[PDB]
């Protein structure tokens, strides 16, 4: 899956930042996150309860395969040049 | 999937951010998430319960394949040249 | 699926953000997700409650198949060059 | 399917923004989702109850195929070259 | 599906915003969805209940299929070049 889930602010930053290519992932992940992020560059109370969780993550590939001849070519090319002019 | 799910503030930044290219996946997420962002360039309580959760992400490809022949190619261009004058 | 939910605040900044190319995404998701996400550059109470959950997400593919002879041919090109000025 | 569920602002910003190409997508997704977004560049209360909620994402593809030839042949040419002009 | 449901205010910008091409999308949502947005570039009183909740989202392909010599051609071309001059 891509669970793109990043609550990020960007400032005057004229870039690419994330870029994913040519990738391949397959896995399980089971998560119980708890965070707090605070900057501050007047009272702050956090209550985080998460109690009974219960989180299976199951996969399964039971697969039979005769002859592939796999031939992967992947072939990635990224160019980012801004030009940024502040008056 | 494709859980493109981002509360994100972009200032003046002419650029291309996230690219995602020639990329497989496939998993199975199980997730508890609990966040308290804080950014201060009064009073604040933040207050989060989850209680009893049951979260079950199955996957299962009982396949069976004779000869493929498979040719994976994957050719990916990206070209960003931004031109930003201020006045 | 295409779950493209995102509250996102966007300035003065020509580019092209997110570029999905060539991406192959099968899974499952089970999520609790809870997030507080404050940026001031008086008072706040926040309360969430998810109480008893049962998120189950199941994906079976039960398949067979005799000689593919696949060919993956995926290209991409994006282009993206802006010309702003501002007076 | 396409969840495209976006409250987003969008300020003088001559762009491309999402732009999807190429794509297959095939999953299950189930979400409890609370988000409290705030952004000031007096009083806020925020209550939020899920209760108890029962999700049930199930995908099931019980498929046969004998010889598929099958030949992807996925091309995609994206060019995004705005003219702006402030006065 | 195609659920474009987004509440978006858009500025002075000549663009393309959402383009989708050659996607292929078969899935299962169940979400429970609550938000508050605000952005404020006096007394704000948010309540979001969801009480009890069944959502259910069942998908079948119970198929068989012999040779089916496929040729998946998919041949997008997207251009987008105003000119825009503000006087």
């Amino acid at each position: 899956n891509f669970m793109l889930t990043q609550p990020h602010s960007v400032s005057e930053s004229p870039g690419k930042t994330i870029t994913i290519s040519c990738t391949r992932s397959s896995g399980s992940i089971a998560s119980n996150y708890v965070q707090w992020y605070q900057q501050r560059p007047v009272p702050d109370r956090f209550s985080g309860s998460i109690d009974s969780s219960s989180n299976s993550a199951s996969l399964t590939i039971s697969g039979l395969q005769t002859e592939d001849e796999a031939d992967y070519y992947c072939q990635s090319y990224d160019s980012s040049n801004p030009h940024v002019v502040f008056g």
